């Protein structure tokens, strides 16, 4: 899919540039197309001279420029949607997780989320005709709540073997939200070596709520929030993957709203509300969708993932 | 296990910096490398230019990049899981109790929850082929109901001698929020120096009731609690170790649910609803499980702790 | 017992603010210790930089550190147990009422509650090797319901003096549930000066059925309280006293409970259930208990005081 960085070289950039690209995480030649002036100023070996000649050069390799609608809905008719392993689920996304968009599942807790992320984790490597996103993995965990049980339970329920869907999947532990944030680089990274079909990070904002405390805090959380929303919104459009994050719920009290702030409202495309149903079954809601209408779901959990409730 | 904070000395960092880290509450290579910019730029003696060096000198020492889910099930199946001194519960918990993350027991009064944690504080010192935890144990009272005669008598119910057991446990009581917090301090510097296997606070929301009161300080009280929620999730994981919580409740007025908000709900890994059952014998159920399936289980109660009903 | 208030002054603080800690109800160094910053900074004459002194130099003052379980179980076993007069109730108790900790026994009308004070009050002041607490005694009354006749009678059923007796205990009657509250900081007070063995609070939760009323000022009743639990609490462990309260029920409809909610279950360390048998006997269970098993008793009201039937 994506072009190498390395096309830059023979075209007419040389070597020391854009061996000074990666390591501030340009891996790919529409990342730095993508990039502006300033977040190609700041690295140490490049100047104003320079940078707006790579610009110019990366411009000339992806389209930027306008495109009439139509075009658009071929390329958006071609798009992958990941089945959730539900079949209400799907009929409410209509197929089921959009790729190269953020997708966020918020709620209380067990309302699912982690199951759903383990699903997906599974679902993106089915075939295209069955519905999966026929690509790696990546899940990105800030809770320490991955549980690799579950991945087998899926992969045995669609008759996929355990041992590749283990191999097939990248993990890593957020301590802190920086830590959370130098992923996203290791992110870009092995994209572009391998193929991915889901981001996945659980949760988006949870070591948010406690690093950034107070007030005070609140405009520096905010801030970071959208950089690293701005990052993977970067990151969906230049692989055209699926990011799934999930998001914490606070109860309003003046009856739960989700945490973030209106940045992540406004970052999230699409926003999935959860709540708990009669047992092991739950209620997904459509939060946000710019044409997905509003409607609701019934999704049940099982010892073999999400799933379809037996009534 | 974790490596002492001692190792940065001698790889490139002198000596003031790393003496001003410990009593910052970092007795650990793995803490220093978990905690990002802000822990560090507090404390006086650390100016930012050096607070890079440190992290990404810790960085190296301690994996801390993206991982394929195969190493990650052979460490989880690694797993130590401390049983709980009854088959019903240990069946529930396919095992018991898993260290590495924090469980949470809530319930009405006498629902059991201390009994529990006693009996823990004498199971984790069992042998691993006994299901024991095979370590040392720290309880943090905030209620002053730690009766050691329950521990003696468990202690001989597996035939341990009384001596031992007694002075193998690390106690402590918490007589306000401040006050325990201060103690998670000392919680991570003993666990540095012998090898711990169970961490007990009961109760973690008792004097926050109290302390913070009205809807004035709610606000205030959730981020006491989260902040006590991180520390603790971070001992976890810098000493892999079991974290059990107790938590009480409220009645829904509006049949009960637990006290703590959606704080403790997200960061609690694991819940379990005790409810009583008849005469000695009570009723334990899942709250929250990202693995495991919501079921249930028949505990008893007896002059030797908790076990297994006559029926 | 506990350390003087004043010994602050000689150790680096200086008399006015000392001076300001007496009139907000802190008489001694152990409550400055076990308070956090919060009940420090609502005083006027008090400011965060000297707060933060105030508290460590009290804290090297009295230990509030990590124990080893055998020292405490060491002061675990010269902890007093008050003899209640009736060898069933001790047999229950394992000797008697236990000091430091707060005892709640509830019941219907007449179940005797006001007769087990009655009797306590005087059974606290006993020579040691008789069972007695060998202090002083203190008696709220928050119905009018304390009658000195019966502290005569069971006086000289041990053979005491009926003087001393009268003279040796405190009494005040509490008019609505502030009134009930106030009275803990003279509590505070006076048992600073002289050696007390027991509080006595009956009824605890009288005046706060009527004073607060509906579902409304439910939450602000159990907020207050929860308050004066700890307040009590507190007292039970800065002097080492036993606490015994008295609490009514209600009749469940949908066969009774005892009033207070779940704040009140979960702060009594011990609750009994009196139930009447036959005549002048009645039966006592263990509701909650650490460490003691549920069992029941048969104690009766006799014309000297709580004692064994005849049969
Ligand atoms: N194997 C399984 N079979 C059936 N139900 C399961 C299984 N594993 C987990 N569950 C259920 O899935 C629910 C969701 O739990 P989960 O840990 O995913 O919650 P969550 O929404 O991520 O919460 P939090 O914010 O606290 O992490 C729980 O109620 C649990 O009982
Ligand atoms: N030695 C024992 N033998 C049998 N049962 C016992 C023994 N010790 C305690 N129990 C019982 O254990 C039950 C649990 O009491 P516990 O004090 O642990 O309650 P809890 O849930 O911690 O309550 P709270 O929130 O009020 O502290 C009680 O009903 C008590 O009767
Ligand atoms: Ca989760
Ligand atoms: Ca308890
Ligand atoms: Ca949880
Ligand atoms: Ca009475
Ligand atoms: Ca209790």
């Amino acid at each position: 899919g994506p072009q190498p960085i390395s096309r830059l070289e023979q075209c007419g950039i040389n070597a020391n540039d854009v061996k000074k690209l990666e390591e501030a995480g340009f891996h790919t030649v529409e990342a730095v197309a993508y990039a502006p002036k300033k977040e190609l100023i700041n690295i140490k070996g490049i100047s104003e001279a320079k940078a707006d000649k790579i610009l110019a050069e990366a411009a000339k390799l992806v389209p930027m420029g306008f495109t009439t609608a139509t075009e658009f809905h071929q390329r958006r008719s071609e798009i992958i949607q990941i089945t959730t392993g539900s079949k209400e689920l799907d009929k409410l996304l209509q197929g089921g997780i959009e790729t190269g968009s953020i997708t966020e599942m918020f709620g209380e807790f067990r309302t699912g989320k982690t199951q759903i992320c383990h699903t997906l984790a599974v679902t993106c490597q089915l075939p295209i005709d069955r519905g999966g996103g026929e690509g790696k993995a990546m899940y990105i965990d800030t809770e320490g709540t991955f549980r690799p049980e579950r991945l087998l339970a899926v992969a045995e329920r669609y008759g996929l073997s355990g041992s590749d869907v283990l191999d097939n999947v990248a993990y890593a532990r957020a301590f802190n939200t920086d830590h959370q944030t130098q992923l996203l680089y290791q992110a870009s990274a092995m994209m572009v070596e391998s193929r991915y079909a889901l981001l996945i990070v659980d949760s988006a904002t949870a070591l948010y709520r406690t690093d950034y405390s107070g007030r005070g805090e609140l405009s520096a959380r905010q801030m970071h929030l959208a950089r690293f929303l701005r990052m993977l919104l970067r990151l969906a459009d230049e692989f055209g993957v699926a990011v799934v994050i999930t998001n914490q719920v606070v109860a309003q009290v003046d009856p739960k709203k989700p945490i973030g702030g209106n940045i992540i409202a406004h970052a999230s495309t699409t926003r999935l509300y959860l709540r708990k149903g009669r047992g092991e079954t739950r209620i997904c809601k459509i939060y946000d969708s710019p044409c997905l209408p509003e409607a609701e779901a019934m999704f049940a959990i099982n010892a073999d993932g999400v799933g379809d409730a037996k009534d």
